[PDB]
């Protein structure tokens, strides 16, 4: 029954909004007008990008923003609304260059959740901003808090909450009420900053997006997938920080729900989330990228994957030279480094030098220039068959995606992933998952279901030995056990019955 959540981020930086216009594209790319009645239609969350907090501690607006122009690019928006009766228009607050670590707003954020009296003014302010320009709903991309600041951070997603909740009796919107998501790690390394206390983090959430892209960047010695669904053996693999995260667990604990190394991949990221406690799965929406990540100065043999690179990581872009062949985008925003799947397609169909290849154990294609040693790491509709059908699978609630602006003009991708979720027609029962190396992690919040014969007072268990007690199937970790199952720490909880 219930519909999957399709969320995709309209992203416009300030300068655009403040020359607005429909009818001129080297002015502003993607307005409005380009999300056609068909697309508002396969939305069912726009999330407007990127408003930021000040130094009041507030959210606000760019202060450069004209305020005429933004309440009217945002009445564009909702005015979409009367194509699509469950379509939301949410503002986002934060994104990375904002909020990252050493971003220009950084302060205001740990400022802001840092005291109830803060709390309580930036909360407000959220609502308040939700109501002046007619927006759904309130999304924090806050790159990332850390363990000391992730207290504050939760208190103030449930104030917000509470807040966000009198707004709707108040407006009579329980038919669509108001919402509260976050934009979360899709990696276990940021994860690690906020992942012991996850399920506080997500309870006051409608979703938690994961941002399950990214995986792979200049930053990385070796070319990767950027989103692998699955991870490749051939690919390579990182530490599982998780496993010292505070959590307060044993070692066997620890090792059976960390594995280390392991393949950062989507299925990771999501596989991490479901094994804590009071993480529901219909909670956590699988982030994807309508972009490639690409890498000059590659080596062959294996289509330019898992290969050193030279490929610059600073910002901004440290020269004008544009080697991305074919990318006009690039040329236009300064950077060969970052395309547009729109771009992507346009690269494969002209006389560029591109082969389109596929991992069909990651399940993502990926480019590969030979004659320039030059690699993309992109997601397609192939890929989202994959992807979607996970979604399915592993009852999740939806796909979130950055950025509207960046699928092709006839919005295929956003269609594809409408069809996969929603088209009568379309079968996927004998769609492959394939080979690809799955996260095998498990803990509190996803025990498999299991059987066992009884414990028995009196006899002595083997290490390893299986028995079922009090709704579970606990295995001795060591051997000759004869306490009851949880009364001591012989015993590992291994599933449920
Ligand atoms: C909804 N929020 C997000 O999707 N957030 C997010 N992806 N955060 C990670 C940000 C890292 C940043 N990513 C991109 O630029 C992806 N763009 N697209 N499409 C990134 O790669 N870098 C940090 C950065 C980005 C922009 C301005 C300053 C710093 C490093 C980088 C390396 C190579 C090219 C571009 C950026």
């Amino acid at each position: 029954s219930t519909r999957k959540a399709v969320i995709g981020y309209y992203f416009i930086p300030t300068n655009q909004i403040n020359n607005y216009t429909e009818t001129d594209t080297s002015v502003v790319p993607f307005p409005v007008s380009n999300i056609t009645p068909a697309k508002a239609k396969q939305l069912t969350h726009i999330n407007f990008s990127f408003l930021d907090i000040n130094s009041n501690l507030e959210c606000a607006w760019d202060p450069a923003t004209n305020d005429a122009k933004a309440r009217d690019v945002v009445n564009r928006l909702t005015a979409l609304k009367a194509h699509n009766p469950s379509l939301r228009i949410m503002f986002s607050i934060g994104g990375w260059y904002y909020s990252n670590d050493l971003g220009v707003s950084h302060a205001n954020y740990v400022n802001a959740v840092k005291t109830p009296a803060a709390r309580t003014k930036f909360a407000q302010s959220c609502v308040r901003i939700m109501k002046d320009y007619g927006f759904d709903g309130v999304d924090i991309d806050w790159e990332y808090p850390q363990a000391a600041e992730v207290d504050g951070f939760i208190a103030a997603l449930q104030e917000i909450r509470t807040l966000l909740n009198q707004q709707t009796i108040a407006d009579g919107r329980q038919a669509l009420p108001y919402q509260l998501t976050i934009a979360g790690a899709g990696g276990a390394f940021f994860l690690s900053r906020y992942y012991s206390k996850l399920a506080q983090i997500v309870a006051p959430l409608d979703y938690i997006n994961l941002m399950t892209y990214d995986l792979a960047g200049p930053w990385e010695k070796i070319t990767n997938h950027q989103a692998a669904l699955f991870g490749d053996a051939a690919g390579p693999t990182f530490y599982n920080a998780l496993r010292e995260a505070n959590l307060g667990w044993s070692w066997e604990e620890l090792t059976r729900a960390f594995p280390s190394p392991f393949s950062l991949t989507v299925d990771a990221a999501v596989q991490q989330h479901l094994m804590m406690e009071g993480v529901p799965s219909a909670k956590i929406v699988m982030g994807v990228p309508f972009y490639g990540r690409a890498f000059k100065g590659v080596s062959g043999g294996n289509g330019g994957q898992y290969s050193s690179h030279s490929t610059p990581g600073e910002d901004p872009y440290p020269n004008a030279d544009y080697w991305l062949v074919g990318c006009d985008e690039c040329v236009r925003d300064k950077d060969p480094r970052i395309a547009s799947y729109r771009q992507l397609e346009q690269m494969l169909q002209g006389n560029y030098g591109y082969q389109r290849l596929w991992n069909d154990k990651t399940k993502t294609p990926y480019l590969y220039h030979a004659q320039n040693g030059l690699f993309v790491t992109y997601d397609d509709a192939e890929s989202f068959k994959y992807k979607a059908k996970y979604i399915k699978q592993q009852q999740l609630g939806g796909v979130m995606f950055w950025h509207l602006g960046q699928d092709n003009r006839n919005g295929d991708l956003l269609a594809a992933l409408d069809r996969y979720f929603n088209a009568a027609d379309y079968d996927d029962s004998q769609l492959d998952m394939g080979t690809g190396l799955r996260y095998t992690g498990v803990g509190p919040g996803n025990l498999p279901i299991m059987t066992a014969p009884a414990y028995v007072p009196g006899t002595t268990y083997a290490q390893g030995a299986l028995v079922s007690y009090q709704g579970y199937v606990w295995q001795t970790k060591w051997g000759y056990i004869t306490s009851a199952p949880g009364s001591d720490s012989a015993w590992l909880k291994v599933g449920r019955l």
